[PDB]
Parts: C-alpha cells; structure tokens; sequence
C-alpha cells in the first residue's frame, strides 16, 4: 500500500484533463533494448482523460515494434480504459486520436491519426480495466527516429496524443 | 500519520477548481441502509473550489432525509468551508448553486438551486473549518430515485453541483 | 522516505499551469524573525509552470532584504527551474513577469514587473535544478508591508506571480 500509494501520486501527477497528453519516456536506449530483446515488448502510459469527468484513455508503445511492425518500426496504441465515471459518458467512444512521435528539433513530427470505428470492441464500454488497444503498427520506421536524427535526444522521446473533443 | 497523507491525495484527487463538481457515491445500498438504519444519517463529499484560489465547498448527503425530509427524502445540502485563501474573497458567500441527482438514463435528472442568503450565517466568512449546511431537505422522494428508476444503477449514483461562477 | 512522497504531494497540491501563482507565506511574524536574525534570510516557494507541460518556475523571497534591499526592503525574486519539458521549449525564457504582495484590504497591492533579458543567464535553458534568480532587490520597503498595514493579516501575507503567456 505504499507501492500502491506511490503510483497513486505518481498516475496524479501525469494525468491531465482536456484530451492532450505528453508522454516523456527516459532511459530510452535501456528501454530500447528491453524491447529488442524481447524481454519488455511493450510500455504503458499513465492515464489522461478528454474532460475533469471524461473518458479514461493511456497509450502502449512497442519500441521494437508489433504485429506487422514487429522488428521494423516503432508501433503506438491507444487504449480506452474503464473510467470512474463511464455510466455517465455516451459508448461507442468514437473521438478523433491524434498520435506523434516529437522532432526535438521541432521542425518535422512523426503524426498519424485515425477514426475509432463504431463496430470494434476497442470502443465499446470497458467490462475489463482497459479494452483491447488500436492505432498504429506501423507508426515510425526504427530508422527514422531511434537511430539518431531528431527525436531522440539527451536519452529520451516524446509521445504526444491529442483527442478531438467534437461533441463532447 | 500514513492515513493523513492518503487522506490528502484522495482529497486532491477528487478537488476541481471551476465550481463544477460530480460525487459518485457507490455501495449505494450498504450505504442506503446504514442511514435507514440510523447508524450513519449523513456523508460528506470531498472538497472543491469555485477557482484555483476560490471559495472551498463541499457537499452533505442524507440518503433517508434530514429535518422536514427524514424518512421520506433524499436530502441535499451545500456547505461553505474554511478557504486558505478566505482573507482574499469577498464575504458573505452568494453564488447561486444548483444540485443535482444524476439520471444515468440521462433524461429526467432531479435538480433544483438556490440563491445564498447575505443574512445567513452559512454564508458568513468561516471561523470553524465548516459553516452551517444550507440546502434541500425535500431534495428528492426517496421512492422516486433509490426505489429503482435510472437514479441509482450498478450500485451508485451521481450528485452535481454548479456554482455559478458571476462576479467571480 | 515517507517525507519524499510528502514532499511530492505538497508540490503537486501547490502547482499550477496557467502562469498564476499565489502564495501565502504563513506564520509571518516567526519566519520575519528568523530572516532579521539572519538565521534565514530566504525562503523558496513551491513550483508553478506556464502551461501544463510549460516552463516550471518558483519564487524566492527575503522577508529582511537581499543585496541593495538587505535590512530596508522585503526583496522578491523569479526562478526558472529546469522543467520535464525543457527540451520542447523556447530558450531563453522570455516572459514578462509580475510580481505581487496583496494588500489584503484589497485597495493598494505592491506590485513591480520585468522584462527578462535574453543575455541574462537567469533565463538560458536549466543545467541546474534552479538558474540565478532575478528579480526586486527593493520590492517593497518593510516599512510599508511588515510594520502592519493591510498586508499581514492575521499572521500571514500574500504573494502573487503572474506570467505574460503572450507568444506561447
């Protein structure tokens, strides 16, 4: 419970509550490697919500990829969580996601954004503590970023994902 | 001890700061009964502001009634507390406040409001940490939430509250 | 340890991004004491940032004077801290600042601004956890706040910031 205290804080002082997020990930070349190994496929985000009581949503990465990005590219998810207050919010979620990779440099962003879809269960009102995650397998070549450039820098990446609040 | 310090971050968890605030109050029935039953008549929600550095409020809950509503209603009342930055604010307190019971069918919720009385000592700068409550004692009929309906669902219910923020 | 995460916590419950900072120094009389009795002379305030991934910033006060103010005047300074997010910043830091003691009467508040100077070191990119601050050597003569007034109420004075946001 101290441990349990700590993530408390710790999920607190990342959340935010207008649908944008920045993920800073350090260690990065450590994490990178985990990945590549394949002892540590995937990363998980803290939580972030759309409104003060909105949906509840985080992001998993691949640094080594998944799927059909397995090995090749860089592969971001979005994940739509149970949320404290989903009785009250309209299902499917169906806003816009916006997912970038940040150029450090800040003169070229790796940017991809998709539309969830009504009929996929990724959406539907979460039964488990997160539904099945969606978006992009194939969201930056490992040599774009990683192998140098931009957007790595001083040991470290950001992810930035933006929610599109119409209607909300 | 180690319960004030997880009793702070639940306070800071649940803490808004635009006059807005949602109470979900669940084991709904349990805590139902324990007033029915005389043992715990009332609960206190968390604390929340009308700003950053705004008026600190809170809300207090009868799930069998109070005064004129005992045994027959839900009552609802509003409560102004001791601020940090009370010496800032302009007293007495008299920003109209709404109270709501959330239809989780969202088509019928149970609302009503009032306008602070400038003569009341509820609104009055506060001496002690929390002022006299002031509120609806025949909030709701017990029958018509509670009793079913699309008031309480999954064992909880949802209480709003909005202060208007004019002059602020 | 446990005063780690208490620390954490107090940090968390103080900061805000929106560039506004208010902060009350409690226990007004004892600390004025321990500042003329030169035990200590200055006192860091909690973190604040311009938005919620912007600059992250704190004040530094001297209740008895620092420098050209040391004995005659309360002197009030601006720090940058070295903020997660440094890296996705303009440097230097270029917002004009204003700084503030409350006249907690509400008529006659202190207040001085500046114009930070892009070839000071006090706003180039954080190397350190804190750059040089700068600031109001002479923000207000103790005369004036201190020796009673409007300012100290009840053991205890104000201090606002306010950050120009213009351009971010």
């Amino acid at each position: 419970a101290m441990a349990d205290l700590e993530q408390k804080v710790l999920e607190m002082e990342a959340s935010t509550y207008d649908g944008v997020f920045i993920w800073k990930i350090s260690d990065f070349p450590r994490k990178r490697q985990e990945a590549v190994a394949g002892r540590i496929p995937a990363i998980f985000s803290p939580a972030f919500y759309t409104s003060r009581y909105g949906y509840k949503m985080c992001l998993r990465i691949y640094l080594n990829g998944d799927g059909t990005g397995r090995g090749t590219h860089l592969s971001l998810f979005f994940v739509v969580m149970k949320g404290p207050n989903d009785a009250l919010l309209r299902w499917p979620f169906n806003q816009k996601v916006t997912l970038m990779l940040l150029d450090q440099n800040n003169r070229e962003h790796v940017i991809d954004a998709f539309r969830p879809d009504v009929t996929s269960s990724s959406f539907q009102r979460p039964v488990n503590d997160m539904n099945i995650a969606s978006g992009c397998p194939l969201f930056c070549p490992v040599s774009k970023m990683e192998a140098k450039n931009s957007y790595v820098r001083d040991d470290a990446i950001f992810i930035k994902a933006i929610v599109d609040l119409t209607g909300l």
